[PDB]
């Protein structure tokens, strides 16, 4: 199975070089920016400026409309990257020019050829203020429109989920954490040897058209493991507005150590389908969480929902068209 990720623009780009450094395997990384002296300092293998004319190297000013002309100016070189392509996730922080313009032409291009196009978005703190946040919706309504499943991460339920930071740059490392564990969790199921692997047929039926997608994830140890971490992972969505128990579909990752049997996915997903929409389809799979020890994560990728909203501190969020 071809799979690829996509970073676009300085967020995006930063996820995928987590990614990369938690050692991501069986998956070609590339990040995209309309900054040239962003893309030096990163590790990821494939590196693409997109934008030379219109922005010069220098990034494209906090500007949507920049970010989309830039990947309109290069789309020969974005079809290039996603020929051969089975699944592509693009990962953008929504909020900035790059990211939340580019996105959705790098989106569109990839579901035209086919590809099932996963967009893995993050909406900004509070702390980064109105504007960003306004950019990153408005944003956002494009991006739904050029992706099969759209996964949205509010870093406000990050931080409210995590220690207590003192930089923003530890900030960020823990949103980028968090995004590579959800990524990894869905690629390392299909193109790893893994614990239970589920075919690639089967994350397309779960997240082809699927639409919003929101996770939630829980951790779980000792004696009572299996019910803990579905317990957190079902009451720990990464957005709120739209529980986890309304979804249609779903595509669970159990990760495990490697003193714990397969057979706990019996009683995981169990409790699961107790919990969640009693028609909804689940496929799961499970795979080896290294250093750890009586120990589970369970992950959980929720889409296909009835209303296509959700809810950002106390506004709540509904697009114009829901194709
Ligand atoms: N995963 C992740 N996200 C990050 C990271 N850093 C940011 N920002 C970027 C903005 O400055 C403060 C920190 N972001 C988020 O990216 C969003 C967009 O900023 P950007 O990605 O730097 O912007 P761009 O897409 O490069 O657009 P530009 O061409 O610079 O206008 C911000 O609102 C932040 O929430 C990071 O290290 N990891
Ligand atoms: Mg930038």
């Amino acid at each position: 199975c071809k799979i690829k990720v996509i970073g676009v623009g300085g967020g995006g780009s930063n996820a995928v070089n987590r990614m990369y450094e938690d050692g991501i395997e069986g998956v070609e990384l590339y990040a995209i920016n309309t900054d040239v002296q962003h893309l030096s300092t990163l590790k990821v293998p494939n590196k693409i400026q997109i934008g030379e004319k219109v922005t010069r190297g220098l990034g494209a000013g906090a500007k949507p409309e920049v970010g989309e002309e830039a990947a309109l100016e290069d789309i020969d070189k974005i079809k290039e990257i996603l020929r051969d392509t089975d699944m592509v996730f693009i990962s953008a922080g929504l909020g900035g020019g790059t990211g939340t313009g580019a996105a959705p032409v790098i989106a569109k291009t990839a579901k035209e050829m086919g590809i099932l196009t996963v967009a893995v978005a993050t909406l900004p703190f509070r702390f980064e203020g109105p504007r960003k946040m306004e950019k990153a919706l408005k944003g956002l309504e494009k991006l739904k429109e050029s992706s099969d499943a759209y996964i949205v991460i509010h870093n406000d339920k990050i931080k409210e989920l995590s220690n207590r930071t003192l930089t923003i740059k530890d900030a960020f490392k823990e949103v980028d954490s968090v995004l590579s564990k959800a990524v990894r969790g869905i690629t390392s199921i299909v193109v790893t040897p893994a614990v239970i692997n589920v075919d690639f047929a089967d994350v397309r039926t779960t997240l082809e058209e699927g639409g919003l997608s929101i996770i939630g994830m829980g951790e779980g140890r000792g004696d009572e493991k299996a019910d803990i971490a579905v317990e957190k992972a079902v009451t720990s969505p990464l957005l709120e507005g739209n529980t986890i128990e309304g979804a249609r579909r779903l595509l669970v990752t159990i990760w495990t150590s490697e003193d714990i049997p397969y057979d706990i996915v019996d009683e995981v997903m169990e409790r699961i389908h107790s919990k969640v929409h009693p028609e909804a389809e689940i496929i799961f799979g499970a795979v080896l969480e290294p250093q750890e020890q009586d120990f589970i994560r369970v992950a959980i990728v929720a889409t296909d929902f009835p209303e296509e909203k959700f809810q950002v501190g106390e506004k709540e969020v509904k697009f114009k068209v829901i194709k």
